[PDB]
């Protein structure tokens, strides 16, 4: 495992093979999630930001950016998607939750919260996964598209199997996060495929 | 009946099917009222906010989002509307107070007085409705439709039989609003009906 | 007559009916005139202000609003406009002074002077008017447009019989104005037609 | 000589007439000079705002406001451009300055500066104009168009026979000039023609 | 050698003809560099801001500005290109790095970093440039561009043969910047060539 703290993974040209591959211990399927995770792209275009396949599952959980100020989860191929004011470019922080009991998925952006949506209530997201920045997968693994993949700056990553509070989403958001038991950016396990440099987090 | 104090409403998707009923003792005209809110949607098109219809009586009274910026509320089939500058998407609090004699609607967003309007001087609101939260009611509790659906949060509910003053407006744009004697958030008593979740407000 | 202190007009609906007559006893032919009140109107159209007409004079003094952020007076038929950034919709106070030696037309919208204009050096507006609110007169007392009527809130109306210094407009926009001898909405007689109702000033 | 402080030329009306001419006693040809002045007008369309012309000699030097944000100097026929980010409509502190030696043209917008450009090299702007405000010329004294005509207001205008340095352009935008030797506000020789009023500088 | 602090170089006009050499002692190809620089301009069409050839080779360092908010970096004719929120017309204060081992290239604008490019990864920047400031060029010194040209004001330019931190930029944008290698505004070789004119640095 490795300490990125002070760094992120610059994706710095548009590909459709430049991606990091994201591992983790996870057997069991989620019954709870939050993600945070801090950005700065100036594409445009549709991207993605996290991807989760898992065997024969496309989409099982995504987060994806279809234009500036909207912001999509697909939970196993279903999906949501809340809007919100923003600058562009800017870097920026997002938090995102789902709880199956409700079905409810929660947005927040620089530490505000932005309307909540349901879907998937009562569903378990599928473990043993793929989990990949940089690109968008179609397979378990692969089938990347480049009009998809991320060019930019990432970090400061972490990922919880449980529904952050808001206290803690701003500890997140404000540079000091619980540590997380699924993806943590102080013990990440990750392996660099293609053209992904490690460099200071300087936007911050 | 529920002390909904520090919760929302939360209507998680489209549908024509997800409601909350509001259910009040009312069995006399109404000839006065204050109607406060707050709501926290991302929806660009129209929608209903606060639909109350009667036995052979559609819009009643109805409160209704044509779009960005812009208020209606129904009194009898009647209709004004005000313009407010607001930004999008933004958590809002709205209060309407109409007045049979003057008959005078009077909006207030966000503690902020909009362009009196005026209609149906002289009418009485009539007693006995179906209150609807999440559907525009076209029947008598029903005939809902999709495309007027609410999607998004709405708390801090209060229905007074009463022309609110613009202290009394304040007080509950600042979250302490007066007791009020035909809706209350703090003692309120509903029927929720599909997929409408009870969660803690947190956009406040 | 009445003192309207902390009241206003308030024009609910369109139509070519509902108006406010402002009664004076006005002998003398004016040569130097100043004033001033507070508007609130969400109409996007051309609407007037102030209508002032006199026995076969059609426009004699006029204040119109042809669209946001641009104000028109008229003297004897001739016309002058001035151009301000104003926020739509928003609560406006408008003062406007004429003198006949220089022909000066000075705009005042919220304290603020506008770029002064000139028309009808050496002219005299007729004495006898009618002077009415919240419709446009094109004959003397009557002969309305319902495209021009005034939808909104009137209030805190002077009039002085001379050309104020800019110390003085801005303490009638803070609303300690002067004592006025042609117009005074702390001693005004009115008339009232159709479908205006009194109220509280709400928006200051 | 008059002193004009605290006042204002006012230019009331669109016409091809009304004008004021301005006499220096300097009686010599320009190598150097600055021009600073106070402006405010809600045209929209091309005006100018100080013309000097002599004699056979067109556009020797002009002011020249081609659009809302866009600045134009003359010298002997030929033009510079810059632009500049204001308000509209909004009062205005211009000054301008140009150099022979290097043909440097510096406007400066409210104590703001330009970007810098250059014409006329090595020219010398000649001796004994007709200098107007409120007009264009296209003769000598004369040949007004109506289309380019200023209507507004035009007070604390200064001309030197030096190039400004910066603190000294701050010191005028700030109401305390410099004493001027072509032309001073304070000491001015003027002659109004048509419809031109002096009142008191009310803008500042 | 001359000490530019505190002046700029003026392109006071739009030509084909007027530029600056810059003249440095470096013949080993570069690996690593930083360039910082101030520029004033109100073009809106694109223009070269550095033009750095070598023999045979075109566009082998080049910072370009296609448009308002668009910064472009060539290496060796490999393009980057990163966007930023900027008004205009606004001074500002430019650097760029580029790192051979990793292909990192990186703007800073006013002191505020763009999102990281990559490009060129492993290449080695040509030696025994000419270099060019005011003109784009297609040749080894020569072949320029009106559509290309600099229009306006250029200063306290640096370069180093390091890539700066976060520190050191932010020293530079503040106005006390390191000494630097190959280029250094305190101590600059240059040849004035056409219409260029150094002038004092008004708009810090
Ligand atoms: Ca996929
Ligand atoms: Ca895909
Ligand atoms: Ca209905
Ligand atoms: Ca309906
Ligand atoms: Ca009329
Ligand atoms: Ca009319
Ligand atoms: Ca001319
Ligand atoms: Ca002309
Ligand atoms: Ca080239
Ligand atoms: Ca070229």
């Amino acid at each position: 495992h490795t300490d990125l703290s002070g760094k992120v993974f610059v994706f710095p040209r548009e590909s459709v093979t430049d991606h990091v591959n994201l591992i983790t211990p996870l057997e069991k399927p989620l019954q709870n999630f939050t993600l945070c995770f801090r950005a700065y792209s100036d594409l445009s275009r549709a991207y993605s930001l996290f991807s989760y396949n898992t065997q024969g599952r496309d989409n099982e959980l995504l987060v994806y950016k279809e234009r500036v100020g909207e912001y999509s989860l697909y939970i196993g191929r279903h999906k949501v998607t809340s809007k919100v004011i923003e600058k562009f470019p800017a870097p920026v922080h997002i938090c995102v939750s789902w709880e199956s009991s409700s079905g409810i998925a929660e947005f927040w952006i620089n530490g505000t919260p932005l309307v909540k949506k349901g879907l998937r209530q009562g569903y378990f997201v599928e473990a043993q996964p793929k989990i990949v920045l940089g690109q968008e997968q179609d397979s378990y693994g692969g089938k990347f598209d480049r009009s998809q993949s991320f060019v930019g700056e990432i970090g400061d990553l972490y990922m919880w199997d449980s529904v952050l509070p808001p206290e803690n989403i701003l500890s997140a958001y404000q540079g000091t996060p619980l540590p997380a038991n699924i993806l943590d950016w102080q013990a990440l396990n990750y392996e660099i495929r293609g053209y992904v440099i490690i460099k200071p987090l300087v936007w911050v």
